[PDB]
């Protein structure tokens, strides 16, 4: 039996975060479940009832949807506006939530990572409580979710690089040797589109689970578990050989996460496995 909302819920109000923190990682609610309803929108939470409405009539003047393509605010990766399954109004949704999140939020001047997550909260919610959740995760205070600047994006992915330079040397070794001259921080630029354009959408939701209420930590540990199934597939294997992959590693990651071969489950088995990863080392 699978764990129920209104039970996380309370000991959520008790305070026990860990107990909260493992049932989220081995709880593999299915993809169509009511719980994220609820879930969700709690765990962004934790970290003005109708304050949303009077923001998107400040920006547009009404609150009647356009059918008109949006215009979208300049911290937006255009290349990865990552929609999913959204229909074309769970696009022109999640495009005035960015809107008034720019608007609200001045201080957010590069967040590519914004608009994907923005899409895969609205998968389960509605639009009012995915701004409310993406709010409560850029403001949080403590915890890192979402990067908001272009130094703090070049910060975060030097960070996994280092990371991934020591926990999973013999894949980045691999990629030097196989590629002389390369410079890894080339593919590291890109680590977050692994995860958030690579990953089957299935996998996503049950990574969004734990980061919800851990942060980007999480995305960090998936990075590594990647990077490891990838060295290994390279090793004996159909079209990941030397040869295919040296000419962009980059993307071959990228196609390699689309035909990811482990489940949701066995992959998070993998990324929480991972020790020796303190916050303040991550920090030095
Ligand atoms: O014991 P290990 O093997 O070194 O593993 C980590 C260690 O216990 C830290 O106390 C903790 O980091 P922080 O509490 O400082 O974030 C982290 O919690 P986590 O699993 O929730 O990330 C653990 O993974």
């Amino acid at each position: 039996a699978l764990r129920s909302y209104t039970e996380i819920q309370q000991l959520l109000q008790q305070g026990k975060k860990r107990d909260v923190k493992n049932i989220l990682r081995e709880n593999s609610w299915p993809i169509n479940s009511p719980i994220r309803a609820q879930l969700w929108p709690m765990l962004c939470g934790q970290h003005l009832d109708g304050f949303y409405w009077e923001m998107v009539h400040q920006v547009f003047g009404t609150t009647e949807l356009s059918e008109k393509p949006i215009m979208l605010p300049a911290f937006v990766d255009a290349t990865h506006c990552l929609p999913y399954h959204l229909t074309s109004t769970g696009r022109a949704v999640a495009d005035r939530i960015v809107n008034v999140l720019g608007y609200d939020c001045p201080d957010i001047t590069y967040s590519p990572v914004l608009y994907p997550i923005t899409s895969i909260l609205l998968h389960f919610m509605s639009e009012e409580e995915a701004y409310i959740c993406l709010a409560g995760l850029v403001g949080s205070k403590e915890k890192v979710f979402i990067n908001q600047t272009k130094l703090q994006h070049e910060v975060t992915w030097k960070t996994v690089m280092q990371i991934a330079k020591k926990h999973t040397k013999s894949a980045t070794s691999y990629f030097q040797r196989i590629c002389p001259g390369l410079k890894l921080e080339r593919i590291f630029m890109d680590w977050c589109w692994w995860i958030l354009a690579g990953l089957p959408f299935q996998h996503l939701v049950r990574i969004m689970d734990c980061y919800f209420h851990e942060g980007i930590k999480v995305l960090y540990r998936v990075a590594l578990v990647i990077l490891n199934l990838f060295h290994k597939e390279c090793q004996s294997n159909n079209e990941w050989s030397p040869d295919n992959i040296k000419n962009d590693i980059g993307n071959a990651l990228i196609k390699f996460c689309k035909k990811i071969p482990v489940s949701p489950a066995k992959l998070l088995h993998a990324a929480f496995s991972i020790r020796g990863l303190s916050t303040q080392y991550i920090s030095r």
